[PDB]
């Protein structure tokens, strides 16, 4: 009575996640006007979100609904690695975009010298390499496996695919993926808001006879509310075993997934993008 319906919602989530990223990538690729040094980070983020939508969500939906993992253990390990890869890549791309905006606003004269079509590649490649190292190398080499009997039973069985992690890996992944980009983005956006306030006061200083608040608030609040609650229980359940149940953990993790769907709306709303979308259909 409840299983037949939730599949519909899980289907719309996948459909929206795929469609938004596909539209963004097609619009960027097809039209010459949109191509810009800044737009490459958006392309990388859209590609990461597209990979997440095609790979992670559909298999997790079947795992939750069926309550059993029909496939083998190898596919379970590969799926976990892909999920970690996509999540950390998306977060690092957001941090890179924020740093780009900071450099653009703070130093307008030498902005062009720092960023060129050459260094954007290098930055994207280094971000993706750092994302790959933290996910595939620890997981596929079995360095993250736990020690207690329940974890041993879970790993031995070829039907259940549940996440059991060591404390050190969980903490290292938490800081490497979430907290450092959060601090960087907070500092960047504080400086940008202060500069905007100074300019707005300077204009009214001469033109004798609130807007940036909403723009900063949407961008900060969406990311914070979507991802922060998961990266608290991630450490809490490791430190204290009794506190956090598995169901709450899964629910928060799935809330974290939805943040990929909201990215095109937040970051692709310029009139040029609107014209490109209109020309497409
Ligand atoms: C079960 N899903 C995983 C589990 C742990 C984990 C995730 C995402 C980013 C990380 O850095 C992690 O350590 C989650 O998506």
């Amino acid at each position: 009575v409840w299983v037949v319906g939730m599949g519909i919602v899980m289907s719309l989530i996948v459909l929206a996640i795929v469609f938004g990223n596909v539209l963004v990538i097609t619009a960027i690729a097809k039209f010459e006007r949109l191509q810009t040094v800044t737009n490459y980070f958006i392309t990388s983020l859209a590609c990461a979100d597209l990979v997440m939508g095609l790979a992670v969500v559909p298999f997790g939906a079947a795992h939750i609904l069926t309550k059993t993992w029909t496939f083998g253990n190898f596919w379970c390990e590969f799926w976990t690695s892909i999920d970690v890869l996509c999540v950390t890549a998306s977060i690092e791309t957001l941090c890179v975009i924020a740093v780009d905006r900071y450099f653009a606003i703070t130093s307008p004269f030498k902005y062009q010298s720092l960023l060129t079509k050459n260094k954007a590649r290098v930055i994207i490649l280094m971000v993706w390499i750092v994302s790959g190292l933290t996910s595939f190398l620890p997981i596929q080499m079995h360095w993250y496996r736990a020690t207690h009997q329940e974890a041993i039973n879970c790993y031995a069985e070829e039907t259940c695919c549940d996440f059991f992690t060591n404390q050190a890996y969980a903490i290292a992944s938490s800081i490497v993926s979430f907290y450092v980009p959060l601090v960087i983005m907070v500092f960047v956006y504080s400086r940008v808001f202060q500069e905007a306030k100074r300019q707005l006061q300077k204009i009214d200083k001469s033109e004798g006879r609130h807007k940036a608040l909403k723009t900063l608030g949407i961008i900060m609040g969406t990311f914070t509310l979507c991802w922060l609650p998961f990266f608290i229980v991630n450490i809490v359940h490791v430190i204290q075993d009794n506190l956090i149940r598995k169901e709450v953990y899964i629910l928060l993790n799935w809330i974290g997934y939805v943040n990929s769907g909201f990215n095109p709306l937040i970051y692709c709303r310029s009139p040029d993008f609107r014209i490109a979308f209109q020309e497409l259909l």
